[PDB]
Protein backbone atom coordinates (compact mmCIF):
# COMPACT_ATOMS: atom_id res chain seq x y z
CA UNK A 1 0.00 0.00 0.00
CA UNK A 2 1.56 3.05 -1.38
CA UNK A 3 0.72 6.55 -2.36
CA UNK A 4 -2.51 5.82 -4.49
CA UNK A 5 -2.67 8.11 -7.56
CA UNK A 6 -6.13 6.40 -8.41
CA UNK A 7 -9.41 6.09 -6.35
CA UNK A 8 -9.44 2.68 -4.74
CA UNK A 9 -11.86 0.13 -6.35
CA UNK A 10 -14.82 -1.63 -4.40
CA UNK A 11 -13.05 -5.26 -4.79
CA UNK A 12 -10.07 -3.90 -2.51
CA UNK A 13 -12.26 -2.16 -0.45
CA UNK A 14 -14.25 -4.49 0.39
CA UNK A 15 -11.42 -6.99 1.19
CA UNK A 16 -9.92 -5.01 3.29
CA UNK A 17 -12.99 -4.24 5.47
CA UNK A 18 -13.70 -7.82 6.65
CA UNK A 19 -12.12 -7.58 10.45
CA UNK A 20 -11.38 -3.55 10.64
CA UNK A 21 -9.72 -2.79 14.26
CA UNK A 22 -10.53 0.58 15.48
CA UNK A 23 -8.64 1.58 18.34
CA UNK A 24 -7.15 4.26 21.09
CA UNK A 25 -4.71 4.91 24.12
CA UNK A 26 -8.05 4.68 26.31
CA UNK A 27 -9.42 1.43 25.05
CA UNK A 28 -7.32 -1.37 26.65
CA UNK A 29 -5.50 -1.82 29.61
CA UNK A 30 -2.23 -3.41 28.18
CA UNK A 31 0.08 -1.73 25.99
CA UNK A 32 -1.67 0.57 23.03
CA UNK A 33 1.28 -0.29 20.46
CA UNK A 34 1.65 -3.80 21.33
CA UNK A 35 -2.36 -4.67 21.40
CA UNK A 36 -2.47 -3.40 17.60
CA UNK A 37 1.04 -5.20 16.89
CA UNK A 38 -1.14 -8.36 17.87
CA UNK A 39 -4.22 -7.32 16.35
CA UNK A 40 -2.49 -7.41 13.34
CA UNK A 41 -0.49 -10.30 13.77
CA UNK A 42 -3.40 -11.70 14.55
CA UNK A 43 -5.02 -11.03 10.98
CA UNK A 44 -6.65 -7.82 11.34
CA UNK A 45 -6.77 -6.36 7.73
CA UNK A 46 -7.62 -2.82 8.40
CA UNK A 47 -6.53 -0.76 11.38
CA UNK A 48 -7.99 3.09 12.37
CA UNK A 49 -6.11 5.07 14.85
CA UNK A 50 -8.84 6.42 17.23
CA UNK A 51 -7.37 8.74 19.49
CA UNK A 52 -10.02 11.14 21.24
CA UNK A 53 -11.99 11.23 24.65
CA UNK A 54 -11.02 11.33 28.34
CA UNK A 55 -7.82 9.14 29.06
CA UNK A 56 -6.78 10.14 25.55
CA UNK A 57 -2.89 11.63 24.59
CA UNK A 58 -2.51 14.95 22.96
CA UNK A 59 -0.28 16.33 21.43
CA UNK A 60 3.32 15.49 20.44
CA UNK A 61 2.50 12.26 22.69
CA UNK A 62 -0.36 11.63 20.28
CA UNK A 63 1.30 12.37 17.44
CA UNK A 64 4.15 9.76 18.00
CA UNK A 65 1.63 6.96 19.22
CA UNK A 66 0.18 7.38 15.51
CA UNK A 67 3.35 7.17 13.75
CA UNK A 68 3.90 4.23 15.88
CA UNK A 69 0.57 2.47 15.03
CA UNK A 70 1.52 3.09 11.53
CA UNK A 71 5.02 1.84 11.70
CA UNK A 72 3.22 -1.61 12.93
CA UNK A 73 0.68 -1.35 10.23
CA UNK A 74 3.60 -1.33 7.46
CA UNK A 75 5.40 -4.32 8.98
CA UNK A 76 1.88 -6.22 8.67
CA UNK A 77 1.27 -4.69 4.92
CA UNK A 78 -2.19 -3.98 6.63
CA UNK A 79 -3.54 0.39 5.67
CA UNK A 80 -3.59 2.85 8.12
CA UNK A 81 -6.64 4.76 8.38
CA UNK A 82 -7.24 7.98 10.94
CA UNK A 83 -9.98 9.11 12.16
CA UNK A 84 -11.49 12.42 12.49
CA UNK A 85 -8.25 14.40 12.15
CA UNK A 86 -7.65 15.47 8.74
CA UNK A 87 -4.13 16.95 8.77
CA UNK A 88 -2.98 14.11 10.56
CA UNK A 89 -4.33 11.64 8.19
CA UNK A 90 -2.04 13.71 5.73
CA UNK A 91 0.84 14.61 7.67
CA UNK A 92 1.62 10.81 8.33
CA UNK A 93 0.96 9.64 4.66
CA UNK A 94 -1.82 7.38 6.47
CA UNK A 95 -3.86 5.08 3.83
CA UNK A 96 -7.15 6.95 4.78
CA UNK A 97 -9.22 9.08 6.88
CA UNK A 98 -12.79 8.36 8.52
CA UNK A 99 -15.09 11.11 9.22
CA UNK A 100 -18.53 10.85 11.06
CA UNK A 101 -21.82 12.99 10.34
CA UNK A 102 -20.55 15.81 12.63
CA UNK A 103 -17.10 15.78 11.41
CA UNK A 104 -15.91 18.09 8.41
CA UNK A 105 -18.38 17.84 5.46
CA UNK A 106 -17.22 14.59 3.37
CA UNK A 107 -16.99 16.75 -0.06
CA UNK A 108 -14.29 19.07 1.76
CA UNK A 109 -12.49 15.99 3.23
CA UNK A 110 -12.33 13.88 -0.27
CA UNK A 111 -11.30 17.42 -1.93
CA UNK A 112 -8.25 17.70 0.53
CA UNK A 113 -6.90 13.64 0.77
CA UNK A 114 -7.03 13.10 -3.16
CA UNK A 115 -7.18 9.38 -3.96
CA UNK A 116 -6.70 8.55 -0.37
CA UNK A 117 -9.21 5.92 1.28
CA UNK A 118 -12.34 7.73 2.61
CA UNK A 119 -14.88 6.03 5.42
CA UNK A 120 -17.96 8.02 6.31
CA UNK A 121 -20.26 6.97 8.91
CA UNK A 122 -23.68 6.26 7.86
CA UNK A 123 -26.83 6.11 9.98
CA UNK A 124 -29.98 6.51 7.62
CA UNK A 125 -30.45 5.79 4.11
CA UNK A 126 -30.21 9.44 3.33
CA UNK A 127 -26.45 9.62 4.72
CA UNK A 128 -25.29 6.60 2.61
CA UNK A 129 -26.63 7.95 -0.79
CA UNK A 130 -25.11 11.33 0.46
CA UNK A 131 -21.75 9.55 1.44
CA UNK A 132 -21.84 7.99 -2.06
CA UNK A 133 -21.84 11.35 -3.90
CA UNK A 134 -19.65 13.11 -1.77
CA UNK A 135 -16.63 10.38 -2.70
CA UNK A 136 -16.56 8.17 -0.15
CA UNK A 137 -14.73 4.89 -0.63
CA UNK A 138 -16.82 2.79 1.98
CA UNK A 139 -19.27 3.51 4.92
CA UNK A 140 -19.86 2.31 8.15
CA UNK A 141 -23.29 1.86 9.08
CA UNK A 142 -24.66 1.41 12.99
CA UNK A 143 -24.69 1.22 16.04
CA UNK A 144 -25.98 -2.16 15.01
CA UNK A 145 -25.58 -3.95 18.68
CA UNK A 146 -25.25 -2.04 22.14
CA UNK A 147 -25.61 6.87 22.17
CA UNK A 148 -26.58 7.09 18.78
CA UNK A 149 -29.60 4.53 18.57
CA UNK A 150 -29.01 0.58 17.85
CA UNK A 151 -30.29 -0.62 14.15
CA UNK A 152 -29.42 -4.11 14.02
CA UNK A 153 -28.48 -4.86 10.54
CA UNK A 154 -31.76 -3.04 9.20
CA UNK A 155 -30.36 -0.54 7.36
CA UNK A 156 -27.60 -2.54 6.17
CA UNK A 157 -30.60 -4.73 4.69
CA UNK A 158 -31.82 -1.74 3.07
CA UNK A 159 -28.95 -0.68 1.28
CA UNK A 160 -28.52 -4.08 -0.09
CA UNK A 161 -32.28 -3.93 -1.05
CA UNK A 162 -32.07 -0.60 -2.86
CA UNK A 163 -29.42 -2.66 -5.21
CA UNK A 164 -26.48 -0.43 -3.75
CA UNK A 165 -23.17 -1.73 -4.16
CA UNK A 166 -20.98 0.58 -1.56
CA UNK A 167 -18.64 -1.10 0.48
CA UNK A 168 -19.90 -1.84 4.04
CA UNK A 169 -18.36 -2.11 7.46
CA UNK A 170 -20.55 -2.89 10.13
CA UNK A 171 -19.98 -1.12 13.78
CA UNK A 172 -20.89 -0.85 17.08
CA UNK A 173 -20.53 -3.97 20.41
CA UNK A 174 -19.35 -6.50 17.30
CA UNK A 175 -18.19 -9.46 19.37
CA UNK A 176 -17.27 -13.07 17.47
CA UNK A 177 -20.88 -14.60 18.44
CA UNK A 178 -22.61 -11.98 17.20
CA UNK A 179 -20.49 -10.88 13.94
CA UNK A 180 -21.99 -13.57 11.20
CA UNK A 181 -25.33 -12.15 11.00
CA UNK A 182 -24.16 -8.53 10.13
CA UNK A 183 -21.95 -10.29 7.07
CA UNK A 184 -25.16 -12.64 6.13
CA UNK A 185 -26.98 -8.96 6.17
CA UNK A 186 -24.65 -8.22 3.41
CA UNK A 187 -22.02 -6.04 5.08
CA UNK A 188 -18.59 -6.18 3.24
CA UNK A 189 -17.00 -6.80 6.92
CA UNK A 190 -16.98 -5.88 10.94
CA UNK A 191 -15.74 -3.07 13.05
CA UNK A 192 -14.29 -4.02 16.68
CA UNK A 193 -12.60 -1.89 19.26
CA UNK A 194 -13.09 -3.84 22.58
CA UNK A 195 -13.90 -7.02 21.14
CA UNK A 196 -10.00 -7.16 20.36
CA UNK A 197 -8.44 -4.62 22.23
CA UNK A 198 -9.47 -5.89 25.81
CA UNK A 199 -9.42 -9.56 24.85
CA UNK A 200 -6.88 -11.67 27.20
CA UNK A 201 -5.43 -12.55 23.85
CA UNK A 202 -6.09 -9.48 21.40
CA UNK A 203 -3.70 -12.13 18.98
CA UNK A 204 -6.08 -15.14 18.58
CA UNK A 205 -9.09 -12.77 19.24
CA UNK A 206 -8.16 -11.15 15.64
CA UNK A 207 -6.95 -14.74 13.97
CA UNK A 208 -10.65 -15.70 15.12
CA UNK A 209 -13.07 -12.84 13.38
CA UNK A 210 -10.38 -13.71 10.36
CA UNK A 211 -11.85 -17.46 10.32
CA UNK A 212 -15.26 -16.22 10.69
CA UNK A 213 -15.78 -13.40 8.33
CA UNK A 214 -13.99 -15.18 5.37
CA UNK A 215 -16.09 -18.64 6.35
CA UNK A 216 -19.01 -16.40 6.64
CA UNK A 217 -18.31 -14.21 3.38
CA UNK A 218 -17.76 -17.68 1.17
CA UNK A 219 -21.54 -18.63 2.26
N1 LIG B 1 -15.29 5.82 13.96
C1 LIG B 1 -16.14 5.15 13.18
N2 LIG B 1 -15.57 4.20 12.35
C2 LIG B 1 -16.36 3.51 11.56
C3 LIG B 1 -15.80 2.49 10.67
F1 LIG B 1 -16.50 2.42 9.56
F2 LIG B 1 -14.55 2.79 10.38
F3 LIG B 1 -15.81 1.30 11.24
N3 LIG B 1 -17.72 3.70 11.53
C4 LIG B 1 -18.31 4.64 12.32
C5 LIG B 1 -17.58 5.40 13.18
C6 LIG B 1 -18.25 6.43 14.06
O1 LIG B 1 -17.81 7.74 13.64
P1 LIG B 1 -18.26 8.99 14.48
O2 LIG B 1 -19.69 9.07 14.79
O3 LIG B 1 -17.74 10.06 13.61
O4 LIG B 1 -17.52 9.00 15.89
P2 LIG B 1 -16.10 8.63 16.43
O5 LIG B 1 -15.13 9.42 15.64
O6 LIG B 1 -16.24 9.02 17.85
O7 LIG B 1 -16.02 7.20 16.21
MG1 LIG C 1 -15.96 10.91 14.09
Amino acid sequence: HGIRMTRISREMMKELLSVYFIMGSNNTKADPVTVVQKALKGGATLYQFREKGGDALTGEARIKFAEKAQAACREAGVPFIVNDDVELALNLKADGIHIGQEDANAKEVRAAIGDMILGVAAHTMSEVKQAEEDGADYVGLGPIYPTRAVQGVSLIEAVRRQGISIPIVGIGGITIDNAAPVIQAGADGVSMISAISQAEDPESAARKFREEIQTYKTG
